[PDB]
């Protein structure tokens, strides 16, 4: 479970195994024929990490259901079984089984969150074959949701689809494969530090750094505390496993102001460095607070989208979309829909950026007669027991981060109708008992005609709802937008709680322009978003807009996808529309804090 | 009825009255407080011809429901009056209202189709206004159709609209206004010609003009035929009504290479030059047969549109069409969907453009529960009076060109539902008792489940299919797309009669690319075409191939519209997409005459 980020340390190694690697299709004979056990023989080549949809040029490779193989050769120094031998895999998109020589050493379920395993060094031979088999598969147990029958999510007269094809029950591409790094890392044998739990205390003027080390085998434990500049400021050997540290002069981690203490562990030989800022959140009456002040959020709903790696870890393109949100102003985002890369959480930390982290609970809903939360005997959704699971990993992996700030339990499951309560009250009771934070929790709130019944309601510290006024509805119809826009959110206005919008937009081509009112053109995307903010800025709860979405993403085929979602404020390669710099001017006047 | 176009004579004026005239919204009262008796008070300018929503920046005019009052002054000389005095109003969609001083001279229903009005001439006084109210509203009634409900033909949730809105049946925007020009003109008072008709008779080696003149008076007649040089070919003084003129040397108006005689006629004074292509048409067979060889139909259905005017009369874009066409090496388009100016007409008739004239007959459809052709008492289309009259207008204006060789007589009707053929079968008789010719009449199918019901089988002599295999249906799949056009198609070509295609495409939106298929890009809009071509090729009584659309053209707003239609070939400023590249390609090596 405890999932530490890998580092180079005096105590550990770390080598990259991204780079080319062998690739083939599975054709239904793939495990019974044992390829694993083999060089892949009448291969491809495939860059690691990457999505591999989008790479070539094969419609049947874009569109492949069901397996693929990975393969590469892992020649190492024999003195490295001397130490612990670990195999980290970032993320494998959706589910992977993964094999050294022929041995099967792990499977995987859920795309988009680490999993590891030793390798036992009776299995290292001198030349060893690394096999990764990667399911894309998706349907009413996984997440994200898929549908189970030909329905599309996006049909006029019916036909046979030439292949079988997954469905996404979600508006994103369903890009899969190797899509973060695969590295090989080591610990000492003997003893070794397995988990690192760091929280913040503020009060009486005194902040301190409570720690507590989960460690294997038996030595003595010391920690440090130094500034970015490598000043000791706090630090003791021979402790305990928990225990707290003063730091004098603290100065607090803040939103578009970060400052990170460097937090180092010693237990035996194992020697493990913790960055870390120093900051709280909580939640009082209408005002999220961070550092004791009244937040607003500015931002968006990301994804991670680039071309033509798909979902792959793009760490250029991760620092250019962080510069490009200085450059507009914005403040924070959400992991739409879905756990980013950590080297996108670990930037953001150095950055500054405010987060809110999402599970990859999207298509929760059966119903866009079975109702979504009947008995799974009677046809009811199959996801529960994983919901667990990835809430209990996602908090494992980004605990530690000072930029997360609330946790998204799910993106539009179907929290209006019967049984939403139920299966959405231990998933929640589960992130507040493992957060050691206890950060606000929410659910991201579908659009919906009896939106009063939403279940966020008896659930969430912050309501975050996703409403497209004068996009899916009264499109073109601005003055109704703004009417029906007024009536819904004085309603959550009148519960005095926090809320926001997680998603609002319009699908917006470059280059389509209209001085009237014209869907689909650059100055329809401001004229909405002019007309939204007509009324939320005069709702004192309202605490923060993040804009559905930062950039123009892949998603399925259909008649109203113009080649992927248009509703970025930038386009797919980063370049700002009309509405990208009527956000700039927006929020370069609208503080960080203090706004409401 | 008889609407002879105006030229200028030795015996007839011609005054255009097209400009700049006062134009104002009406707010309900306009009629009540009798604006067409002063000036128009607190008015705006508008360009005539033109369609008047696209001219401003204002939402309020581009989506005004009901009336609109146009008016200038009319300041003519007295010696005038000497004359027959004629107000020819080209177009004015959708219904007018015509006032000259205070006195209402006609009303017109219908806004493709000539109408026009002698002025009386105790009625001119030395200053003159005139004035044209002008009806934008659509419903069951007219032609095209408008729905009744709040439904839009393109709502996920529901909204009250700020203002009532025309709801078109069709896949095009309400373009309204004084569409084509507004002339003034004169004859003889006493014995003028009212009609001209004209057949051609090509049989045993003799070519032959049959001519009947229709007259208002008493005087004697005579006609004379001659070339472009201005040689005589054949005259005759004090003839009959009724008569024929044998051509020796006859040369044969051919597709892509027009001739045109000139038939001047005298009746008293009057003198009414007409152009007139010689050649015959016939459908016998599985042939369309144009000067008895076998056509092959190669071009697109159209729209007239343009910006700023809207549908209105361009006679630059005209030229610059035809000359796309000319270059692209098509032969032929339709009328969609409505009739186009007679200076379209014209100009096709020089260019060798051969057209499919199409009524104003589109969305004769109440269920794209009550069935469209129930009886109209309970609450089936009120449409079949109107559509009589349209094709009698229709043919009276158009039956003289050369360039015409096919009747629509109505576009996409519920013609698979109970009591199409009932509602059809008297608008089939009248266009072939009324067409001189006797041209081929069909109607344009809408694709539908049940196709092998659509009454186009009982009445039409060629059957003319809109599908969209691989866009409103297999979207993305182009080999499902095949396999369904081709069990389709042959159905069609086993019936042994004429069939083609007269709309199909994809929506592509220009600089929008991917290598592998995906909508709304240029590549696929080409793959959708190599599809149906694989197809349609090997089927010998498909004689035709009209693609879905010469150019992109404004709509309805909606989430399917991408800044209105974009299954184009070229842009709305006539740019090529790739497709139109691929398609001067593929009609290079296409023959007009012989390809099947
Ligand atoms: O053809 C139509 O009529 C509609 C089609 N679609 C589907 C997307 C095809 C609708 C979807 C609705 N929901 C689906 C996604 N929710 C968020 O919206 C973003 C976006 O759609 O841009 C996604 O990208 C985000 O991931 C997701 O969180 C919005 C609400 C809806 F309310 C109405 C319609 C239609 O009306
Ligand atoms: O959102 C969707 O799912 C669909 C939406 N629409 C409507 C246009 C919004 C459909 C329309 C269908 N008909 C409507 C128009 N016919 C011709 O098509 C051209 C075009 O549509 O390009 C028009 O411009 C031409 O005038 C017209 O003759 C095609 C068949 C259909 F079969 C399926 C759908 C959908 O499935």
């Amino acid at each position: 479970n405890a999932m530490l980020y890998p580092i180079l340390t005096q105590s550990r190694m770390l080598i990259d195994l991204s780079g080319t690697w062998r690739f083939k299709l599975d054709d239904g004979s793939g495990f019974e024929k044992k390829w694993y056990e083999k060089t892949l023989d009448d291969a491809q080549l495939m860059p690691v990490p990457s999505s591999y949809n989008d790479i070539k040029e094969s419609a049947d490779l874009r569109d492949h259901y069901g397996w693929v193989f990975y393969q590469r050769d892992l020649n190492i120094p024999a003195y490295l079984k001397t130490q612990r031998i670990v195999l980290r895999f970032a993320a494998v998109t959706h589910s992977a089984k993964v094999y050294v020589n022929g041995t099967l050493l792990c499977e995987h379920k859920g795309g988009f969150l680490p999993f590891e395993t030793e390798i036992p060094e009776n299995l290292i031979r001198d030349e060893n074959l690394l096999t990764v088999a990667v399911d894309n598969r998706i349907d009413h147990s996984t997440l994200p949701v898929g549908r189970e029958d030909e329905s599309n999510v996006l049909s006029f007269f019916p036909y046979t689809p030439t292949k079988k094809q997954n469905k996404p029950n979600f508006d994103f591409f369903n890009y899969c494969g190797i899509t973060r790094p695969v590295k090989l890392y080591t610990t000492p044998k003997d003893a070794y530090i397995s988990d690192i739990t760091l929280t913040s205390s503020l009060e009486n003027n005194t902040a301190r750094i409570n720690y507590k080390i989960d460690t294997k085998g038996s030595a003595h434990t010391a920690i440090g505390v130094y500034t970015k500049q490598g000043v000791c400021v706090a630090q003791t050997e021979n402790t305990g496993t928990e225990g707290s540290l003063t730091i004098e002069n603290a100065v607090l981690w803040e939103p578009l102001k970060p400052y990170l203490y460097e937090v180092k562990i010693s237990f035996g030989e194992d020697r493990y460095t913790l960055p870390y800022g120093i900051r709280s959140v909580a939640v009082k009456g209408n005002k999220f607070l961070i550092n004791n002040k009244p937040f607003y959020f500015k931002g968006y709903g990301k994804h991670e989208d680039t071309f033509p790696a798909g979902r792959g870890l793009n760490m250029p393109m991760n620092a250019k979309d962080i510069s490009l949100m200085k450059w507009q102003g914005a403040n924070s985002f959400r992991t739409s829909h879905y756990p980013y890369s950590e080297e996108m959480m670990r930037l953001c930390d150095e950055e500054g950026i405010v987060v809110i982290d999402e599970t990859t609970a999207v298509g929760v809903h059966l119903n866009f007669r079975v109702n979504t939360f009947d008995p799974i005997e009677q046809g009811g959704i199959r996801t529960q027991s994983h919901h667990k699971e990835v809430i209990k990993d996602l908090i494992a992996r980004d605990k530690n981060h000072a930029c997360v700030v609330m946790w998204s339990i799910a993106n539009e499951a179907d929290t209006g109708s019967k049984g939403a309560y139920e299966y959405f009250k231990p998933l929640f009771d589960l992130a507040r008992e493992l957060d050691p934070q206890k950060r606000p929790c929410t659910l991201v709130s579908l659009q919906m005609v009896n939106y009063k019944e939403d279940c966020t309601i008896k659930l969430s510290d912050v309501f975050c709802l996703n409403r497209y006024y004068g996009w899916y509805t009264c499109g073109a119809d601005l003055q109704a937008a703004e009417k029906m826009c007024r009536e819904e959110l004085e309603f959550w206005n009148s519960l005095g709680k926090p809320f926001m919008y997680t998603e609002y937009g319009a699908d917006t081509v470059m280059g389509l322009h209209d001085t009237t009112d014209s869907m689909f053109t650059e100055e329809y995307q401001v004229e909405y978003y002019k007309t939204n903010h007509k009324v939320t800025d005069t709702l004192d709860c309202f605490i923060g807009e993040q804009v559905w979405n930062f950039a123009d993403f892949a998603t399925s085929q259909g008649l109203i996808r113009v080649q992927g979602n248009k509703k970025g404020l930038f386009t797919r390669d980063r370049k700002p529309k009309l509405a990208a710099h009527y956000f700039k001017e927006r929020w370069s006047k609208i503080p960080d804090f203090g706004y409401k």
